[PDB]
Order: structure tokens, then sequence, then C-alpha cells
């Protein structure tokens, strides 16, 4: 009731159990005024939002109705890599049931998408993605309970002949960006706010596009990062979300009006094609053009809630026992991507660590583009980037590295097993930039 806003259908746990059969299938859909056949979970783009509480059991049966093998990555979930298995392959026409328990202290916005090496980027770009929300007791404090809540899945697209556009040679180098910059599968929707305080869960599910988010005339109050709450709200004028990252922000609408949520120009180091121009700057692509993501209409006589004065304290982490160095490098013309000089080999274990210890990881981008580093299974705390302190304390699972930047991460190793780490420009992952961590 009231004004409608496009948002994925929500499937909720009941009595402590979320049991759901989800088919991955080609799906004709309406999109941006046309019809296209996408690859979808549950017949929708984005896929359905799964909403659970801590200690819930999830029993998701993935039914592969695609022409190719696939699997699922439960991005950001600290569960067993025997469940979240990057090496599993579900052949066409077969099913696989993922069963896990939500950890007791987890909260925030997570997501699921394909992770079959070599085919991640076409499958993700074709529409296979959805959100997972873990509710928290903190959602009951009045300063968040009475906020108007929405999920915003940021995902661009390009169509050719009624289907996802094919990957080009330039796409394997740069990562593929599309011309349709969508929110919850819609082109520039309008959100008619009914409350003056909004709580927006933000998910960058794009293959490679960055979103330098800014709301006209308003700051954002960051309350959650990828994997959990901040310790207290952090006011920002703008918020960069790299591929795979999530955030939750509060918006405090002071005045009536219509305000644009935009993705401001950002230069992630993508390389352009040659032949020569008239001026000076034409090898690098340069900054993205600004994009309007949605229109936000404030309610009448808006009086926003006060901000919560605290959120969730971040646990002391023990002293680290090992330091690791992971150097990212690129060969742009061959479109091959390396960690410590090697490309991914699923038969090769690159790092061996101990369960129940903390390590420091130093991840160094010795390339010229931004690379957003993701580690499965083990959330981390970003200490510093470029030798300077990270602006907040919260669990992250993707950290963006600009050219030459070195991130120092505190990585508590939880579950035993073999998992991966990789760039979340998924084309780069497909083309080399992935390694294997084994915890014992
Ligand atoms: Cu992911
Ligand atoms: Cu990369």
């Amino acid at each position: 009731g009231g004004p409608s806003f496009p948002e994925p259908k929500v499937v909720r746990s009941q009595g402590g159990l979320l049991s759901l059969k989800l088919s991955a299938t080609p799906t004709p859909l309406a999109i941006a005024g046309q019809r296209a056949t996408l690859l979808t979970y549950g017949g929708s783009f984005p896929g359905p939002t799964l909403r659970v509480r801590p200690r819930d059991t999830v029993r998701l049966t993935l039914e592969n109705r695609l022409p190719e093998p696939t699997n699922l990555h439960w991005h950001g979930l600290p569960i067993s890599p025997k469940v979240d298995d990057p090496f599993l392959e579900i052949p066409p026409g077969e099913s696989w049931t993922y069963e896990f328990t939500v950890p007791k202290e987890l909260a925030g916005t997570f997501w699921y998408h394909p992770h079959l090496h070599g085919r991640v980027a076409p499958q993700l770009f074709a529409g296979l993605l959805g959100a997972l929300v873990v509710e928290s007791s903190l959602d009951a404090i009045p300063e968040l309970r009475e906020a108007e809540e929405h999920l915003l899945v940021l995902k661009d697209l390009a169509l050719q002949g009624g289907r996802p556009a094919p990957h080009t040679p330039m796409d394997w180098m740069n990562g593929k960006e599309g011309d349709l910059v969508l929110v919850n599968g819609a082109l520039r929707p309008t959100l008619v706010a009914q409350k003056a305080t909004l709580r927006l869960r933000l998910l960058n599910a794009s293959n490679a596009r960055y979103y330098r988010l800014a709301l006209q005339d308003h700051p954002l109050y960051l309350i959650a990062a990828d994997g959990g709450f901040l310790e207290e709200p952090l006011e920002v004028s703008e918020l960069l979300l790299a591929p795979g990252e999530r955030a939750e922000v509060l918006v405090r609408l002071r005045k009536e009006g219509r305000f644009l949520l935009q993705a401001l120009p950002y230069d992630r180091g993508a390389m352009g094609m040659m032949d020569m121009g008239g001026m000076a700057h034409a090898m690098p692509q340069g900054p993205s053009r600004p994009e309007t993501l949605l229109y936000l209409i404030a309610p009448k006589n808006p009086k926003p809630l006060p901000l919560p004065k605290a959120l969730s304290p971040f646990p002391t982490l023990p002293a680290p026992v090992v330091t690791r160095r992971l150097v990212l490098t690129e060969d742009m013309m061959a479109a091959r991507f390396f960690i410590n000089g090697q490309v991914f080999d699923h038969r090769r274990v690159d790092l061996k660590g101990q369960a129940q210890t903390v390590e420091v990881w130093e991840v160094e981008n010795q390339g010229d583009m931004d690379h957003p580093f993701h580690l499965h299974v083990h959330p981390f705390q970003v200490l510093s980037v470029g030798g300077r302190p990270f602006p907040y304390r919260a669990w992250k699972d993707v950290v963006n590295l600009k050219a030459g930047e070195v991130a120092r991460l505190l990585v508590p190793l939880r579950e035993k097993g073999r998992t991966v780490f990789h760039c979340h420009i998924v084309e780069h992952e497909d083309r080399g930039m992935m390694g294997v961590l084994e915890v014992g």
C-alpha cells in the first residue's frame, strides 16, 4: 500500500528455518521499457531477498536450470567452506542443497551469486544475484525501528538482441560495465519517502562499476559496513562502494523536495582503446560519467529521528601470529591478473594458516587500476591503507585498493577448510586474480 518502489521479494525464516528451493533459469523479463531474457534466481532480477535472524537454519536448494554448470557463493557469510564451497560444480539439471546456521553475533547485508571459476563474470552479468539480510536486536532501538527501510541493489546491465551483451576483449581487461545503471532492476525509480529518516541497505552487485554515492543536499550517516555494524554512526558527504561491497546508511530528510541519489564521477583506472585523439588524454578511460540512480521525494513536514548514539562495540582482536604479503599485478594487454606473480590454480594451495589464530595480511596493489580484494569465509578488520588509519571499525570482506595502495588487514581465521581470495572485479578473477587459502 501507498507508493510503490521496486524491491526484490523477501523470503523470511519462520520458526528458525528458511527452507527454499531456488532455480537458476533463463527468464524473459520486462526491464527498462523492453523485454530481455536474463539468467535469474527465482524468476526475478535481482533474485529474492532472504531475511534471517542469528542462529536460524538456512536450507537453500539450488536447482540448476542453466545450460552450464554453476554454484553459489554466500558472500560475506562466516560459515564453513565445506558449505560455501568455491570448488563445487552443479551440472546443468542437477540440484544442490546448502545447509548452514547463521552465526550468533552476525548482522548486516550479505549476498549470493555464482562462483564457478571461469564463468563468474558472464553469469553474474546476466542477472544471477540476490541479497541476504541478517536482522539484529539493534534493529529494535527506536532510532532504527522507526526508520523507513529499503534495500538498494546497485547493478548495471547492457543488452544486445534481447539478452545480456556478450563479453568483449576489452571487458576481460577492464571488467564489464553496462549502459543501463539500475536500482533493484529498475531504471531511475522514484522513492516517495513516508518517513523522514530512511535506513538504506546498499549492495554493489555490479561486475566492475564503482558507485561514488552522493545524495543531493544531504549527508549519509554510515551505520554498517560489509559484515556488520559500525561502533557509532559516521557522517559522510559521499560513499564509494566498490564491486561486492555493502553498506547501510541513515538518511535524515530535513526539507521537502525531490533529491537525486547520484553515482558521481570516479576514475578506477580503466584503460581505453587507442588510435589517437586531438587533445592529450585518451589512453585511460578517465572518470565515469555521472549517473542518476534514483529520485528521492521527502515526506510533508519532515522531522527526522535523532541518530543512535551507539551501535555495536567491535571486539578486541588478539595479537596476530603471522604476517602475509599478497601483491596484485596485471598484464593489461593479455588481460591476465596475478597474485604474487601467479594465476589461480585450483590444485595449488597458496597460503596455509591455523584455525583460531589472527594473521595480518598486507595486500599491495602494484597495478594501475583499482582492485577490490575479497576473502571468503573469514571477515577481516581493515587496519590501514597507504599507511593511514581506516575511518571506522567494522567487519569487512571486500577492501578497495587504488593503484599503489597497500592495505593492512587483521584476519581472524575461523572455520577449517580450503577457501579462496580474489579480486571482485569478477572478470579479473576469471582471468587469474585468485588464490587458495587452507586453514587447519
Ligand atoms: Cu561476492
Ligand atoms: Cu581486479
